[PDB]
């Protein structure tokens, strides 16, 4: 992969692997989400964040995901080459935004798009903080100055408020636990694992007859390595669903989300 | 990737990804196992397979793994390029063997090796069968004729008999269930998921202070999508060795047995 000519965005190509595909022989949404995070990590490395600055490190500050929104028009097939372009933008003191565009390498056609909201958090106390000028200035030289959005349309799905699913849930998958393969290099549960857990409570019939078109996921709290999760889903409708991930015992909310599925 | 000049083996390069590494910033054994299976699949495609012959498809026959043996000397770091060479060999009527060699692309040094035993099975009845001549002839033109082994040594670890772990287990991890990401394109649990399940019952202290050098895993029975698994481990041993058992949570039906050898960091 490489930064583009202006140095304000990053592109990378991926050949879809045999173990990365589902029953349709196309990439799963978890494979896509792993590639989005891989291209984000390579962008941070390419510009010297080897994604915290020296100022953030001295104050024990990290960027954490608050929201992830992905829209797929066509999933790449096993053996296909997909090209992903990524860039970041400041959202004032609220935090930052990372956007992505996915294209079929052979046709140049946009096959997907994603956006994510990141907030600054103290790694030890877990307390959220607003973005200061000293930090903003250090990142702004790596972002386009004019707005550049993967989801520019007015009243789009990436900025919609998500309600809390009320008991009883129509569907559920309980006792979900992370294994070592679900943890990142810092021993925290990978963000993509939560997408998988959300999808576990969708009935197999919907998965067999529909394709996932849109997923919006809010991250409220992290799941620890020794935590147990319950995945809850209710049909709200194309089929639309409301989702809730919560700790198995006390019922503490870890995530909330929505999915939209198209008939095959 | 590509077949080599003689067309009897296949090579491929991989750049290690950020989500593929563990706490030491190096590839996990599950990432290595996924790459071994990816290079095996690309080898089958490059020579016209999909990895059944037309004769096997007529009889509803498939190749299934009976044993997997992996030895890692050095795990590749995040951002490193690893080169993997793979080839197959017939083992008469018992089945076939797929071997692999892993190298650091920059130094050319062998950083790992693996071997696996495959048997022919009817897809529907799940009954094993010996390799017939008609089938053997169809894949022998894709294999080296002189023996070529990743583990040539006389008393190597890849051919050792594995005993059944006796209750009580020293360690255990109970209630393990596969999710959709653990299934392959045919909705069967991926072979690599069983390696992860075996490793789940190793204490975190061993993982934090040791590196996995060798893993030998026997595949006895398949875990269904709605099955629940119990992972059991007992220390058998500067090096720590363990005996492993995966069994169904209810009836205690054996799905896998294995051994691991770990060295101090
Ligand atoms: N959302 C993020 O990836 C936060 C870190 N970050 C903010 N602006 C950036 C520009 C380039 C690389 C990482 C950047
Ligand atoms: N061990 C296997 O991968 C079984 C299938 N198979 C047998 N001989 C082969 C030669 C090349 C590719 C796949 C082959």
């Amino acid at each position: 992969g490489s930064l583009t000519e202006d140095g304000l965005s990053y592109k990378e190509k991926f050949v879809v692997r045999s173990y990365e595909v589902g029953s349709n022989k196309t990439a799963t949404v978890e494979t896509i989400a792993n590639l989005l995070q891989e291209v984000g990590c390579n962008h941070a490395q390419s510009v010297g964040f080897s994604a915290t600055t020296t100022t953030m490190r001295k104050l024990h500050l990290i960027w954490v995901t608050a929201r992830m929104h992905i829209e797929i028009y066509k999933y790449p097939a096993w053996g296909d080459v997909v090209e992903i372009e990524t860039w970041c933008q400041s959202e004032g003191r609220i935090g930052t935004r990372r956007d992505w565009i996915l294209k079929d390498s052979v046709t140049g056609e946009v096959t997907g798009r994603a956006t994510s909201k990141w907030v600054m958090m103290n790694q030890d106390t877990r307390r959220l903080q607003k973005v200061s000028d000293d930090v903003r200035d250090e990142y702004l030289v790596f972002c386009p100055q004019e707005p550049r959005l993967a989801f520019p349309e007015e009243n789009n799905r990436s900025l919609k408020k998500i309600p809390k699913l009320e008991d009883p849930a129509q569907y559920s998958m309980i006792g979900l636990k992370p294994r070592r393969a679900d943890l990142d290099m810092n021993q925290h549960v990978n963000n993509v694992t939560y997408i998988g857990w959300v999808l576990e409570s969708i009935p197999q019939e919907i998965v067999d007859t529909h394709e996932l078109q849109v997923i919006t996921l809010d991250y409220r709290r992290e799941c620890q390595q020794d935590d147990v999760v319950d995945s809850l889903t209710t049909t709200t409708s194309d089929s639309q669903f409301l989702h809730l991930l919560r700790l198995s015992g006390d019922g503490q909310e870890i995530n909330r989300g929505t999915t939209l599925w198209r008939k095959k």
